[PDB]
């Protein structure tokens, strides 16, 4: 599992469950190509987005649908989504965990990169 | 000030000075139209991006070039940029302050929205 | 301003107004001696805590009553308070801005230290 | 495992390894009694601090020694420690994960509380 995303809810003190996200990869023509997508589990984690073979060097974007998450709880949030854009694997294969901590008007995101 | 952006450096405990950013507005064809841009001042702030009359309902994206900021400090960062995507002015004019707190592998962002 | 504290609300996208805090300074016997206190203004800021002459080397603790803030909004929060503990003025006077971004189950804090 | 602490490094994009922390519980005389302590593993996690039987209702403080962590990396950080103070188990037993994301001049902390 070279790419995992974990999402936490700062209002309820819980994993952010059933949060949709889409991953894109920048194509040679500078456009964003669909790469993978999924929803977080009851643990707030999304595993199995990609494989070592498929997850080549490139610029990737994870777009987390935070707006639908808050709206389902009856909250009108600030952001359309939380976005994480990064170059991956340019020095060889790495494992990436992207974490996001969500509030209605704020988010924090970090990465853990391991060899 | 209809739209102000404030950027802080979590490594050095300082405003993030000379940080470049572009602001885009989503067009009817889902493309990102240029809207505003600038660099942060010595206080870490970017004022004067737009005027009340020009800043109407839309989806806006602030794309902050955090990568160049860290590279100038000899730090290889995780993100290509920090991006903040939000609907603005859907209930008429508001004043928006977007804050971003930067680390090499992480960023936090919040909004203050005032009537 | 030798010491200023700014508090933001990540749920409502606003300054956190009327947030009470006390500041303590560590005594030689490791107890916390009262040093300063106040409540945030309508801008979420607390100015005038100390003067340059009074604010000398020491370990300081800002204890922000976040629990009362959330309870006034009908929200049961996680923390009893947010606390920020730091050495100040060990290289002579500096100006300190402490920022705190509050959610019910989370807080973020940063410092801006200027000569 | 009713209490777990996870610590992440926002500068290096890694778990924060070998971070010491001390847990205290408020005694009947309002003093902080030692409760447990430990160091984070290679995953940045500290497990096994307590048991269901021992982790009674109370006010608890987790004091994470962030200063020693940064100093070992040659960084002079702002905070003496990152502190998390909270009431636990007052509505019956819960499982708590405390997470902290560390930078030299900033930290973010959140809690995941599960039944
Ligand atoms: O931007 C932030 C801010 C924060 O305060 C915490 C996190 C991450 C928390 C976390 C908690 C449990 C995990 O297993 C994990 O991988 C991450 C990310
Ligand atoms: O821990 C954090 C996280 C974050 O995302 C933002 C801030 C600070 C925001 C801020 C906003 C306006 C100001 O004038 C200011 O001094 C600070 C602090
Ligand atoms: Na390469
Ligand atoms: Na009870």
């Amino acid at each position: 599992c070279p790419l995992m995303v974990k999402v936490l809810d700062a209002v309820r003190g819980s994993p952010a469950i059933n949060v949709a996200m889409h991953v894109f990869r920048k194509a040679a023509d500078d456009t964003w190509e669909p790469f993978a997508s999924g929803k977080t589990s009851e643990s707030g984690e999304l595993h199995g987005l990609t494989t070592e073979e498929e997850f080549v060097e490139g610029i990737y974007k994870v777009e987390i649908d935070t707006k639908s998450y808050w709206k389902a709880l009856g909250i009108s949030p600030f952001h359309e989504h939380a976005e994480v854009v990064f170059t991956a694997n340019d020095s060889g294969p790495r494992r990436y965990t992207i974490a996001a901590l969500l509030s209605p008007y704020s988010y924090s995101t970090t990465a853990v990169v391991t060899n």
